[PDB]
C-alpha cells in the first residue's frame, strides 16, 4: 500500500519553466519545443514491490519500473543514458538521476486531488502539475 495514492492515470494539466529546466539539463533546441508542446499521460502502478511509471505523448513514450532504493539504469525522454535511484521520503518519491557528472532530482507529491512534479537542476525548478484523467 506504499505508494497507493500515486496509482492511476494522470493528465498533464500546467507546466511552469519546463523550456529551462531542459536547457539546464542540456536538451537541445529542436527536443526542448517539440517536447515542451507535449501533454503527457502518466500511468503509475504497483505490483508487489515493483512501482512502474510510464508517460505516453504524442512525442516519445517512456516506461520505468524500480524498486525503491535499487538503482536502475533508464533512457530518458530527451535520450540521456542515466542512472537513476527513487526512494520514497516522507509520502514524496524522490528519482535522482546521474549521469555524466551531472545530477538531477524530480520530486513527485500528492496534494489535494494533484499530483505535483517538481523537477530541480542546479538552481533551476520546474513544476508540472497532473490530475486524474
Ligand atoms: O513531463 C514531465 O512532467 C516529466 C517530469 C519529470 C520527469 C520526466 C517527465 N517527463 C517524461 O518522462 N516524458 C516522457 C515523455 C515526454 C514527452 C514530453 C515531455 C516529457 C516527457
Amino acid at each position: 500500500h506504499m505508494c497507493d495514492a500515486f496509482v492511476g492515470t494522470w493528465k498533464l494539466v500546467s507546466s511552469e519553466n519546463f523550456d529551462d529546466y531542459m536547457k539546464e539539463v542540456g536538451v537541445g533546441f529542436a527536443t526542448r519545443k517539440v517536447a515542451g508542446m507535449a501533454k503527457p499521460n502518466m500511468i503509475i502502478s504497483v505490483n508487489g514491490d515493483v512501482i512502474t511509471i510510464k508517460s505516453e505523448s504524442t512525442f516519445k513514450n517512456t516506461e520505468i519500473s524500480f524498486i525503491l532504493g535499487q538503482e536502475f539504469d533508464e533512457v530518458t525522454a530527451d535520450d540521456r543514458k542515466v542512472k537513476s535511484t527513487i526512494t520514497l521520503d516522507g509520502g514524496v518519491l524522490v528519482h535522482v538521476q546521474k549521469w555524466d557528472g551531472k545530477s538531477t532530482t524530480i520530486k513527485r507529491k500528492r496534494e489535494d486531488d494533484k499530483l505535483v512534479v517538481e523537477c530541480v537542476m542546479k538552481g533551476v525548478t520546474s513544476t508540472r502539475v497532473y490530475e486524474r484523467a
